[PDB]
């Protein structure tokens, strides 16, 4: 009203409260669907004789939990024989937590006596989620892509791990190993089916109590991902490309430079995204945050789903600030 | 340089709009059934019309193509209709298809089906009539609320589209009546609300030569009289939109105006801005943020797994053909 600027402002202020619904509407959807607890009502039958899915610590069976003539879909959890557990508090700390997009959750366990005709003897845990594949299997038919393709794929499956680790930096606790064989992959809840894998992070007898120390003090996770980084990456075709070149420089940050979770974050999400070391951020993020908007509508029209990917870069853009751009930037050109 | 990416930002979001009308456009008018050819199957679906019009009886009909499938209605023709002006018959086989008109694929003579309720040659439509536009304003004007004339003025916009799609072409419709009307869902683009207006009665539809103003729209003293009596059925006019009508239906019957000018004014009042907007130097802004804001409604829509309705391809096509002079004419026709 007499004032482009103000327009400006307001329209701005409008596209990013609305960036934020659409965010947490994908994000009610695609985190729908958990099961209820177990109760002494509930009746247990088998799915599978045989793994569903495979890591390095267990097998995983699907189990129907049927009440009030409906039922969910759990799996049973069965530890490898030989398997070891050099953290237990870490068992305990999964059966306390909340749920979390790239975390295993619990909704139970089955006793003894309860799930007749089982491949396993013994009480055992139920996950809520239902596994695929571990990204070791992934890798083994995903290192055949071409090489953008593969190494975008990891990109953005390293965000995810990323976000899980970061929830346990800001917890109080600590992997300490990286095993792909204990990281799964399932498709997203309520996503567009040719997107990215969903990552859980399931190997919680390697988590223990790891106090987050001075404000000084290096990321307990960084010089893990730094070496995985450069095996994962190891295994990609040669290519050009500014993404490549900013994951070989990053996994020499994460070594030489020990940023935490959320620092690691932050530069992950610039070079997916995040524009050059020349910036004088702000009209750039509310220019990106203004096009991915268009992107969505323009798909939409075609009956086309958003992706993982475009909910991911949505909450990049929608938690980006001048600060955290600042941030991101600096491990990239530092 | 500011001002240089909100000029960039402008026509980004312009080339989206128009490529998001032209892709719900595509599912709207996608699945057309071709021309009648010797490949051509028939087989008959019901004994009694889908729409019972004012001049016709339709009866729905599936065809198959060399085994592609497509299903077209046959017009046969309601005892007691006439042919006021051949011509306008000749017209509709002419025409190329349009979004708010009856097409036509081609003819289906007696014995193709021999179960048939009809007799005769009946040529059959594009469309698939489910009601007319009579049979729906008996229920719908029964339980109204106050908001209900939102739904007529879209069907109205509608039929204006295809009456200046005919006062475009060499021609008019010298009767206009409510019972000859047909409504259809939407294809590809389907929601519960307002469906797609057809206009069908070519019968009555004469030759226009005319080039001089005259009477700009033939059609408007009857929309003008038409539009009244439907505000007397509708619910209490306390709704803004309902007051622009009867102003309108005044207008209609006073300046009998072309039915683009109709357009332009109704949208004003759908989507558009009243008296309150001297006061057109607003619209270059007010576009820009109008069009902005239903594209981040159809994303907002997206994100919660909601389609875009009829209305919502209608007030795309609205917002990126309106300008500056189409809206000066649309405000200053209303007051």
């Amino acid at each position: 009203l007499h004032s482009p600027e103000a327009v400006h402002t307001a329209l701005a202020a409008r596209q990013l409260q609305g960036l934020r619904t659409i965010y947490a509407r994908l994000r009610a959807r695609l985190m729908g669907g958990h099961p209820g607890p177990c109760h002494p009502g509930h009746s247990f039958r088998l799915l599978d004789s045989s793994p569903c899915a495979e890591s390095g610590d267990a097998l995983y069976y699907r189990v129907v939990r049927a009440h009030e003539d409906a039922w969910h879909i759990l799996v049973a959890k069965v530890p490898k024989p030989g398997a070891d557990v050099p953290h237990p508090w870490g068992l305990e700390l999964q059966a306390s937590l909340s749920p979390h997009f790239n975390l295993q959750g619990l909704c139970g366990l089955v006793p003894e006596g309860t799930l007749p005709g089982a491949p396993w003897r013994g009480a055992v845990a139920l996950a809520a989620e239902v596994p695929e594949r571990t990204v070791a299997q992934w890798l083994a038919e995903a290192c055949t892509q071409p090489p953008e393709e593969f190494v975008w794929a990891v990109a953005l499956l390293l965000l995810q791990l990323s976000a899980a680790l970061k929830f346990l930096e800001a917890w109080g606790a600590a992997l300490v190993e990286l095993r792909p064989e204990n990281l799964l992959l399932v498709a997203p809840r309520g996503c567009a089916t040719t997107g990215p894998p969903r990552l859980l992070l399931t190997d919680f007898g390697r988590v223990c109590l790891q106090p987050p120390g001075p404000p000084g003090s290096p990321g307990p996770h960084a010089p893990q991902l730094g070496s995985l980084l450069r095996a994962l990456l190891s295994l990609a075709a040669p290519s050009t490309t500014p993404l490549a070149a900013g994951l070989e420089l990053l996994a020499a940050q994460l070594t030489r430079l020990r940023p935490s979770a959320s620092r690691t974050r932050g530069a992950l999400q610039a070079l997916l995204w995040g524009p050059g070391p020349e910036l004088a951020l702000g009209p750039w993020l509310r220019v990106r945050r203004g096009l991915l908007v268009l992107r969505l509508a323009e798909r939409a029209a075609g009956g086309e789903a958003p992706s993982l990917e475009d909910w991911l870069c949505c909450e990049y853009l929608a938690e980006a600030t001048e600060s955290s751009m600042g941030q991101a930037l600096a491990l990239l050109w530092d």
